[PDB]
């Protein structure tokens, strides 16, 4: 039985898959730390730290390493809790890294999973492991482009020839639009709302695009009153959680549009065919799809499961290592 992982070390989530059991953890890349005699110590890990938060600390959160430390602690305590007993002792490991990761924090990478016990390390970028498993064929000569709005960034790539023609990322994602929405609340409705209160709100009435219909649905938030403190609930609309949504909405949308200015022609034509394939958390944003199809004239798909995406791509490389090439940038121990 096979202790063989891929992760994907996601700004916001960290997934890992098994070799022949699919995904088994999906945590999100937070990290509690407690202040003793001041030192600081990694308490809690994953959705454990997430459930009593001391200090919380995304390692990731804006596509870079943060906090070395800590984000080592994070990825050596995801692949501990993964591991099978009755196992190999020292398996092969795949990480997902943002496409502009230095060799510092590449090496920092590869030096966590060496050190939690792996025998062997590849790097995959993560717009490839996105492509892959959104099952865009890059292997062709065909332009494709993905764009992978993630926690806090958003990655857009032309790939073709087994290989990433272009890329660029940007610090504007799915946190930037909750973000927006704490902004919104306390600037419009005086009114402090927390991440799991935004979040909530960006699922349920959050939207790309205004309802031509009005105001649309709405729904009741709790938060507390910002002069006072005291608990206040306030009613938001489908349009006014829109209007907090254009900003990073429309950064997101110039970011692709920036993309294909730059998408080296020939590969213009490849993708006004079957258009843009949109992964990531963020892709699942209410009419985004629709924002980016009407502001670029390109059609655009959104990939099936664009959670896992990133995972399943990993895993397919993973469990199929001869189906592709040098996706891998590999390190033995
Ligand atoms: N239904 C949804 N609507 C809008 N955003 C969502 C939805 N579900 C998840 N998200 C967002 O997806 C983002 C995380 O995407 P993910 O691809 O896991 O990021 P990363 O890979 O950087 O960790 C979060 O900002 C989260 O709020
Ligand atoms: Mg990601």
């Amino acid at each position: 039985i096979s202790n063989d992982i891929a992760i994907d070390l996601g700004t916001a989530n960290t997934l890992i898959y098994q070799k022949g059991k699919g995904i088994v953890l999906n945590e999100p890349s937070v990290v509690a730390l407690r202040n003793v005699g001041g030192r600081k110590v990694v308490h809690a890990v994953g959705i454990e730290a997430k459930q009593m938060l001391m200090e919380a600390i995304r390692p990731m959160r804006d596509g870079v390493i943060a906090d070395f430390e800590v984000a080592e602690e994070m990825i050596k305590y995801f692949i501990r809790k993964v591991h099978n007993r009755k196992g190999s002792g020292n398996p092969k490991v795949i990480v997902c890294v943002p496409s502009g990761a230095t060799a510092v924090e590449r090496r920092a990478i590869n030096d966590s999973c060496l050190n939690a016990g792996a025998r062997r390390v590849g790097l995959i970028d993560e717009p490839m492991a996105a492509a892959i498993g959104a099952g865009l064929p890059i292997h062709e000569p065909t332009g494709s482009m993905v764009v992978d709005i993630g926690g806090g960034t958003t990655e857009v790539a032309v790939l073709s020839l087994s290989g990433i023609v272009y890329s660029r990322s940007v610090r504007v994602g799915g946190d930037k639009m909750d973000e927006a929405i704490i902004s919104y609340m306390r600037r419009h409705h005086n009114l402090l709302i927390g991440e799991t209160t935004a979040e909530r709100i960006k699922k349920e009435i959050g939207t790309a695009r205004a309802p031509a219909d009005g105001e649309g649905l709405s729904i009741d938030v709790k938060g507390r009153d910002l002069m006072q403190g005291v608990p206040r609930e306030v009613r938001i609309s489908e349009k006014q959680a829109a209007d907090a949504l254009a900003e990073p909405v429309g950064q997101i949308v110039e970011a692709v549009k920036v993309a294909l200015e730059a998408t080296p022609p020939e590969l213009a034509d490849d993708i006004a065919d079957k258009g843009i394939m949109l992964t990531g958390g963020g892709a699942l944003l209410r009419g985004l799809d629709a924002e980016i199809r009407d502001h670029t004239g390109l059609p655009v798909t959104v990939a099936d499961d664009p959670l896992s995406c990133v995972a399943l791509g990993c895993g397919k490389v993973l469990e199929h290592p001869k189906w592709m090439k040098g996706v891998l940038e590999s390190t033995l121990a």
